[PDB]
């Protein structure tokens, strides 16, 4: 089976490429490990203005390689003032039993909006009671995913299946409890957990 | 993890619907499956021919489901001469969880799901029909037959044969493939037959067309 070394990747714009490492954790048999790149729509796109390479690749049992995520001149294309996403995608072909697939989040983030060290950005969204639930709105450029709603700061961590992503400068409708203090949770760049509080005023609330 | 009944899939032209069955085997926490079909290009497709109900489903620890597979009255656009090859594809979702050894990003997988047609319907072995021609730098496997035969291994004896790793080569009902090879006195080829099973076949050669 192979690994990937992160479950969702920052693509510093600054950079003109970066690696991810994989390893064959099968100490036996050897793995194939194919990689590609989709856009926003999950579509395969093999032109840029992000590869992957090697396309495929050999892991004999046990070995640890990489992936490198190389940008082409129409990078520049892309808008640079937000974030645009794509998915990093990995397949494990096994040896001679059925194939598995895994995609990523591969965010590629323009040099502009390179953030601060130690920068909350999340703290900027807004809760806008609604009809049985929020109408979210990220003003940031960056995409934030959200994994739990509460009424209580441990309310909004026991969520199953609550996960919502927002889009830079955009707003999501959600389906949920009308809490007197929402607290959200959501996955910062390194795969941290963390939960804010917000105080309503009327409809609209705020951190 | 969700678990598939089967690593292929033949869906019967004389049937209407057809079930898979799927398994939660984590016995403590709950998973949502989602199930989608693709054509033979491997494009998501949601009119039909062939639909997978229910496309999401909460599955408990545990528990142990089914996805129904059905065709829609376009199915009769499709060849009643050969097969068709569609992908039925599932995606299982983990709940969050803080558990270390617990995967917090979805995993898939496809298997082939081969449209049959009732007039090509089959204990019966088509993939005797198999020829193989020599040619530089390997042979020339033509498949006379309606259906798909998936090559998975070539070789100079029965265990060479089964000693490939990763070399599948499938062909489409009535077509032929050029494969790298050596040249064997006695080559042995390895297929997938519908149930999964990996048989072997010997050819005997005489002179550049060889036949089982």
């Amino acid at each position: 089976a192979v690994s990937l070394d992160r479950t969702a990747a920052v693509f510093d714009g600054s950079e003109k490429s970066m690696t991810l490492d994989i390893s064959n954790d099968n100490k036996q048999l050897p793995y194939l490990a194919q990689a590609w790149i989709e856009n926003e729509n999950q579509e395969k796109i093999i032109t840029g203005p992000v590869i992957a390479t090697p396309p495929v690749q050999r892991l004999d049992p046990g070995a640890k390689s990489m992936v490198r995520l190389s940008t082409t001149p129409d990078i520049s294309k892309l808008p640079q003032d937000r974030e645009s996403l794509f998915y990093f995608n990995l397949r494990e072909i096994p040896p001679r039993q059925i194939a598995l697939q895994t995609k990523i989040k591969l965010f590629y983030r323009p040099a502009a909006i390179k953030t601060r060290p130690n920068e909350v950005w999340q703290d900027q969204l807004i809760l806008n009671k609604v009809s049985g639930g929020y109408r979210i709105e990220n003003p940031t450029p960056y995409y934030v995913t959200v994994i739990g709603l509460g009424g209580s700061e441990k309310q909004a961590e026991e969520g199953e299946f609550e996960t919502v992503m927002l889009s830079p400068r955009s707003e999501q409708t959600v389906k949920s409890a009308n809490y007197n203090t929402p607290y959200l949770s959501y996955i910062n760049d390194y795969g941290g957990r963390p939960v804010l509080s917000f105080i309503c005023n009327g409809s609209r609330c705020s951190v």
